[PDB]
């Protein structure tokens, strides 16, 4: 509350560390469904159904331009990429399996770096 604070966590490396995680996600062999925005002219149903599209290139641009206020807003966009994927793709599909694999990969890096 006013004039009553928990000890200050060092957040000075968060930006660099989120960049490194995002590099590791970009270079994973199962990243290909997530590298670029879904083409809303060419994929029937995507525009109407997926209310907030997100992809790795869009996260990279937000990261590089100071549009994440903290590491939680960064994690929310990464998770949005996988939540969107589950919404649109059957579990038993190449893209459906890609999304589950990448979400696991991300969550372990996130816990190891920050928890």
């Amino acid at each position: 509350s006013m004039s009553v604070k928990k000890p200050k966590r060092d957040d000075s490396k968060d930006l660099a560390l989120c960049s490194m995680i995002l590099t590791e996600m970009e270079t994973h062999e199962d990243a290909w469904p997530f590298l670029l925005p879904v083409n809303l002219k060419l994929v029937p149903g995507y525009k109407k159904v997926i209310k907030k599209p997100m992809d790795f290139s869009t996260i990279r641009e937000k990261l590089s331009s100071g549009q994440y206020p903290n590491l939680e807003t960064f994690a929310l966009d990464v998770r949005l990429v996988f939540d969107n994927c589950e919404t649109f793709n059957e579990d038993d599909s190449d893209i459906g399996r890609a999304g589950h694999n990448m979400r696991k990969y991300f969550e372990k890096k996130w816990t190891d770096t920050f928890k």
